[PDB]
């Protein structure tokens, strides 16, 4: 149904076993798998012998020549079929995959030069699914054969097939031309060469975004998609074109950077955006790189750091007066007597409804009225965010927090009875929101990394196997007790406390059951005698030797995600923040006679 | 007696000696042993020289020359008595070794052309109780000739063998033929050449089951063989001749692997039961091979994960239906007024016996009587496996449920007493056993092997030590606290309860005894400050840092141990399930031309 999505490579699987099927009880698609030749013009020699019938993929007897790399074999099958060269392949699998495209990928043949005589079309798109980019797919070799030579580093087949007419902007169904393909491709030190190569003979009179400014489907350059695709080798060398040194002197050189496909210019998007907007581990070592680490730490200490502490010093200062306004909530006493489940009740006070008729009741209500402004405005600042870039941790907890002091206004509107709910969610949702403006200090920025990476880590591995456990000892703690009496050790007298005694049990967070007065049931000091082993002392100290197990092997991913967390908070500041404040980085040439780019310059020591 | 172990040991240390004695004190053996060839003419041209005495071993005199090599000397004896050559030791140690076996072993000799000369038997078996397999002979070489000369790898003396007529087919006590003594040799890389050099002798026109496909006496051919000891090396080497290449595109191939002998076939051991249930650590590591970790990584993706998380909802929906029978049971109040050792009991409740007669003690009654018949179930599918599988964690701790479960009905039945006894037990052995469906996440799936690792571990041997502590002070303390009043203070009041206190305070668990109000012993303060600096701070957290350090040392084995859990699963989930679930692994190869046989593709870059 829907749940088979290995339906697919069970259906590609027992599709090249109907290939080797076919070839075998066929004549001369075995003959041109083995060479054969002198069985191989006796079969072609005769009144009606099919050499245009097809294989399981729709191979023909040249593609088959042509895959087994058989230069005897293929020749005698375009002397008695010229017209067999420029015939594809039609499975759905392989779709327009011509006998060129084959003898191209094998990084080698005679046969190239032998199937472009016979005028074989390098403008043939292998537009099938077994050559589209996915995660089943070994290969991305594009659709075109000077993009499956380039890919193989065959820098003689390459040259071949551009003098014989190769079009040298073609693109894929994903828009990638040759020079995006290079980029994603495993062997990043042979695609440096390639990228070189295949600009070489661009020279194009109508230049129009030359050969590596033109983009592909989703608008990226091949510049950008070396740092989406976390090339890091394609990316100095995409660089190189971009600096220029003004000067050396001596040990001491001045380069000079473009940064016009690096800062945000207008509204497109930029390479510092895509870094962050990105799903790879791997992209983050471009904000490593020396035209961009030195373009995020020169617009975080001059213009980042400053409008940040700046927010973190009027939201915690907002978030004193959202204290203060729920520490002096209106409270009269209790009138309905107390006549409850009698000494189980202790609630003596039953907050007011409409009274405000005192001075300290309207220092309150500014006070209060601050932080439901306070509220709104997160809520037109962040609401359109997630419903106008799609649907895809600190978002979610200040939504929240400003959904919660909604909501304790409508209960304190409508005289509603439980408010205390929303307030102490919203006064913890709020003061932990003070962790998040502990990102612009070094210091203090990956210890809140290492606090995610615990919770939904480390500790969300050790809740499925603690839940078992005071599953497990709760529900046998409080049948031990269920037959007795709970105004003496009544920590276990429901069925939900038994179960919080044993959570508070197992951090050792409460004291440990004993009253040593009357006799506990036998059952209960061998019972816990386990529990005291298996979870306080074994499954505990389990946990905490797997955060401190975690730590020295997550020491320098933690470490060099602190200026991931700076990229992504100044991407954030300089697109809320207007163009008034927030002066552009680097050195505009206009003035300069270098254009109406924006360089930035750096010196170093070369040795 | 029997606790002697080492007094063979012992018996053939002074075997050995006895050896080089009777050499000494013979004059042609110790002629034999050194050259003395010019002593050695005169000592056997006499009347009556026994050449056909014997050493301790049971050796001749040529067998003294063919174990010290001496070339020269061992003609000496040949010439003047050639019926030496045909006899073999006869010592219940080294039971018919002629004199072939020993100018083999000795990886070289010009004897082996000088003894097969005079037609020495290829066909002698060394059948003494030195060359049978053990953890106490170092070697184990075989019987015959030719298993001695392919396991020191002397390829000149193996064709020098099979050219006088050695059986290529020989097979030991063990059942092991040449090619299953390669596989369990220490050097193996060599013996990769050897396997290949046995088996192009072969050629056997009689063909059935050829040389490769014959098994030992316990049902392992050769391949099967390499998968039980451990022999990585000769695993791959034996597996490439049931792969091969179906095609070859650039870099990407495309192999088909036989799988006829890794597959659960039939009734037959596979070799994914073999690796499982084998006590080898080095034997698992044959789970990460090309064949095998994407045979189990494709029946365990399509059909073990969901037969796994509904055998996991079940059960623990089966369980929540058991703690809610044990929530409810029935439970009146207390009759016998309590004239027990008043003010020391507080039990008020004493369980029902036949009152049922109530519309929710039906509703019960059905939700009791599942896990009746849930415990029925159990011990139908597990004791009809330990009972039949020879007696060879999770199997042990769900009999143990399905125990506690009909002994807890047997009380409710006879209106026994104490039935909080069997239920406080399957109330924690049945939850723990959700901790057996955490190996169906890769996640919490290597923490439940650390927790069996650390209860049989650092906890078991720490066991041992504290049990010594908190009797040396829970015996310490009692004494102090005798002459007292246990009003006040009644930590240690009889001395199993001074043994649960100490028990607790090594833990933390609970407080610690103080009164503020009246004077404790002064020897408790001395007792009590040793008590905490050696048991709490010293020794309990010594056992948390020595889980810490166990982790990180163990962190490879920990996480390599999880794959062989979802094998151990995958085998025990198809050998379970009947045929009409469940399909065969693998793409069959009836309808394309291949057989019988169940084959499996993978197709891989190779740069
Ligand atoms: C993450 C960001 C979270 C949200 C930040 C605020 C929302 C975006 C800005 C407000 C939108 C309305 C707007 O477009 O804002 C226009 C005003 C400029 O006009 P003005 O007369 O108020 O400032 C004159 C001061 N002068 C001369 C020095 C420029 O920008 C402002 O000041 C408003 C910004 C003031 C706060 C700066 C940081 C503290
Ligand atoms: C109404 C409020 C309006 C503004 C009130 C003033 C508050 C601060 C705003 C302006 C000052 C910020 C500034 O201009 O400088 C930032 C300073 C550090 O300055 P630095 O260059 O010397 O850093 C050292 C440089 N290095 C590392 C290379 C040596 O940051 C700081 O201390 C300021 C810290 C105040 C922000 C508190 C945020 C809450 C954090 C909670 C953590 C959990
Ligand atoms: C970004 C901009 C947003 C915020 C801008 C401000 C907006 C305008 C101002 C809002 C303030 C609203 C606060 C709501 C609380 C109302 C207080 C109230 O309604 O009554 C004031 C209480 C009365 O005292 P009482 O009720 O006990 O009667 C005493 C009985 N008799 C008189 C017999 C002795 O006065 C007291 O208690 C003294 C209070 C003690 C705590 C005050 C100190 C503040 C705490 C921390 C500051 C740290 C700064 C950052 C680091
Ligand atoms: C994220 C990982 C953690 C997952 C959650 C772990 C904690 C479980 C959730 C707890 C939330 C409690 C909600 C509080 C309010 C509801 C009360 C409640 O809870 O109902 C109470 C009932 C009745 O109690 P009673 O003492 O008043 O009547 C005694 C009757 N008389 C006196 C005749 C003996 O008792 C019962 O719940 C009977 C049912 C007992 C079995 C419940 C098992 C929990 C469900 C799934 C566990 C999943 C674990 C996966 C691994
Ligand atoms: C570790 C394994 C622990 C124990 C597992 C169950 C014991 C072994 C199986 C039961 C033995 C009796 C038997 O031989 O079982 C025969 C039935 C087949 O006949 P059927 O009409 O009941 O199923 C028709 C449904 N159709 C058409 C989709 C196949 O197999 C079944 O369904 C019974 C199995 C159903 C549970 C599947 C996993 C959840
Ligand atoms: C009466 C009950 C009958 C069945 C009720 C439905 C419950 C589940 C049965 C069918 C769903 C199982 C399934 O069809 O899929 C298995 C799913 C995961 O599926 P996935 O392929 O997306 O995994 C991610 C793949 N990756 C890692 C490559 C990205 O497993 C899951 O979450 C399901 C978890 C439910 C099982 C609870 C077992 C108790 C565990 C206690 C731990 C202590
Ligand atoms: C694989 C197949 C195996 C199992 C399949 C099911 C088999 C058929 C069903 C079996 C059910 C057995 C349950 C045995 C317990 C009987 C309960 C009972 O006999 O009485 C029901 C109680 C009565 O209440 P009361 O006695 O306090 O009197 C109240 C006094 N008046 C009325 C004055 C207010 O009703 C309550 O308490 C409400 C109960 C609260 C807990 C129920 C919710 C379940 C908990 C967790 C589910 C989570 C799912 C997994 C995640
Ligand atoms: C796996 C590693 C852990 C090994 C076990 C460690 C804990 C030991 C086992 C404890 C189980 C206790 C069983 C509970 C019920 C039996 C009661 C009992 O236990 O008998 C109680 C007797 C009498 O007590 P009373 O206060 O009522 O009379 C006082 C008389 N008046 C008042 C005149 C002064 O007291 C006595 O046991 C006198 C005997 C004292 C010496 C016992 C030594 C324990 C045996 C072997 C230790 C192995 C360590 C290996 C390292
Ligand atoms: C009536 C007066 C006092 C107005 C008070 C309002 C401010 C205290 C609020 C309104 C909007 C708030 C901002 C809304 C947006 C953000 C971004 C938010 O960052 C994220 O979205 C999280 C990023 C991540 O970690 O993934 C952190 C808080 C911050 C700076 C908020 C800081 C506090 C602000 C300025
Ligand atoms: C690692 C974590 C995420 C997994 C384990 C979580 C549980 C051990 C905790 C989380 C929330 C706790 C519950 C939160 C709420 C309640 C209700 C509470 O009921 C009351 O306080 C009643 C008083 C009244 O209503 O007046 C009793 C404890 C209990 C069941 C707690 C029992 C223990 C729980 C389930
Ligand atoms: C690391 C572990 C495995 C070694 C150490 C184990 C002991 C420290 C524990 C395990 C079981 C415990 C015992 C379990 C049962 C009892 C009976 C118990 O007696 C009662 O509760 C009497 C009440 C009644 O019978 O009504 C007093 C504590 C005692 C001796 C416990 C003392 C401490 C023990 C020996
Ligand atoms: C009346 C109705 C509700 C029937 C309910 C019965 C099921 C809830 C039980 C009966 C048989 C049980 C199975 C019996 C055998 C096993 C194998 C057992 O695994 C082992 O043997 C342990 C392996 C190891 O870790 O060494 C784990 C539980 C499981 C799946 C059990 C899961 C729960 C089952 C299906
Ligand atoms: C993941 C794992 C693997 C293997 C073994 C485990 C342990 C889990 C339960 C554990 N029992 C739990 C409770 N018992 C108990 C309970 C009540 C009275 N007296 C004893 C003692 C031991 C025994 C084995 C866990
Ligand atoms: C494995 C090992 C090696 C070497 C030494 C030890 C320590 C173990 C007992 C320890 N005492 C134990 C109790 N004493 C004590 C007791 C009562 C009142 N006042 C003092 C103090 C010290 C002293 C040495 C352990
Ligand atoms: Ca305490």
């Amino acid at each position: 149904w829907f749940q088979r999505r290995e339906s697919w490579a069970q259906s590609r699987d027992e599709q090249n076993l109907l290939q080797q099927k076919r070839i075998w009880e066929s004549p001369l698609l075995l003959a041109a798998k083995d060479n054969d030749v002198q069985a191989l013009n006796k079969l072609l020699k005769y009144e009606d012998c099919k050499v245009h019938q097809r294989g399981a993929m729709g191979e023909t007897a040249l593609h088959i020549a042509a895959l087994y790399d058989n230069l005897e074999a293929a020749m005698v099958l375009m002397e008695a079929a010229p017209e067999l060269v420029f015939e594809p392949m039609t499975s759905e699998l392989y779709e327009g995959q011509t006998a060129l495209h084959i003898a191209v990928v094998n990084q080698n043949m005679n046969l190239v030069r032998a199937l472009l005589a016979r005028r074989a079309s390098v403008s043939a798109r292998a537009t099938g699914t077994a050559f589209r980019r996915s995660p089943c797919n070994l290969i991305y070799f594009g659709e075109h054969p000077l993009s499956f030579a380039a890919c193989v580093n065959s820098e003689e087949i390459v040259r071949l097939l551009i003098e014989h007419g190769a079009d040298i902007r073609a693109q894929d169904s994903l828009g990638n031309t040759v020079l995006h393909i290079l980029i994603l491709q495993p062997n990043k030190t042979f695609a440096c060469q390639m990228y070189n190569l295949l600009l070489s003979y661009d020279r194009h009179g109508d230049h129009l975004q030359p050969l590596d400014l033109v983009p592909n489907h989703q608008g990226l350059t091949p510049f950008k998609l070396a740092g989406v695709e976390g090339n890091t080798v394609m990316f100095q060398h995409l660089m190189q074109k971009r600096k220029h040194t003004q000067w050396t002197y001596g040990p001491l050189t001045s380069t000079l950077y473009d940064l016009t496909e690096i800062d945000s210019s207008g509204d497109e998007q930029s390479l510092l955006e895509l870094i962050i907007t990105t799903k790879k581990r791997e992209a983050r070592q471009i904000l490593d790189q020396t035209p961009v680490k030195e373009l995020v730490s020169l617009k975080w200490k001059r213009y980042g750091r400053p409008y940040f502490c700046m927010l973190g010093a009027i939201y915690l200062l907002y978030i004193i007066c959202f204290t203060m306004c729920c520490i002096y909530r209106p409270l009269k006493p209790r009138t309905n007597n107390r006549t409850s489940p009698r000494d189980n009740t202790l609630l003596q006070q039953k907050l007011l409804q409409e009274a405000y008729m005192t001075p300290k009741d309207d220092i309150r209500l500014v006070g209060e009225l601050v932080t439901v402004i306070g509220a709104i405005i997160i809520l037109l600042v962040e609401v359109p965010d997630i419903f106008r870039m799609g649907v895809t941790p600190f978002h979610v907890l200040i939504i929240t927090y400003a959904f919660m002091v909604l909501v304790t206004m409508v209960m304190r509107l409508i005289s509603a009875s439980g408010e205390v709910v929303p307030m102490s969610f919203a006064l913890v949702l709020g003061w932990c929101n003070v962790m998040y403006f502990a990102r612009g200090f070094q210091m203090l920025g990956p210890f809140t990394i290492m606090i995610q990476k615990m919770i939904f880590g480390d500790l969300m591995r050790f809740c499925w196997l603690m839940a078992v456990v005071i599953l497990g000892f709760a529900s046998a703690f409080y049948i031990i007790f269920q037959t007795e009496d709970p105004e003496e050790l009544g920590h276990f007298y429901d069925y939900p406390m038994a179960l919080f005694s044993t959570f508070e049990l197992f951090l050792t967070i409460i004291d440990g059951p004993a009253n040593y007065n009357v006799d506990l049931p036998f059952m209960y000091s061998i019972t816990y005698a386990a529990f005291a082993i298996i979870a306080t002392l074994l499954m505990l100290n389990l946990l905490i030797a797997m955060m401190g197990d975690t730590h020295w092997r997550v020491a320098h991913e933690r470490d060099e995600l602190w200026r991931a967390q700076i990229v992504a908070t100044t991407v954030m500041l300089e697109r809320k923040l207007p163009r008034c404040l927030w002066p552009r980085s680097g050195i505009c040439g206009r003035e300069y006679g270098l254009g109406d780019r924006w360089f930035l310059r750096v010196e170093d020591r070369q040795d």
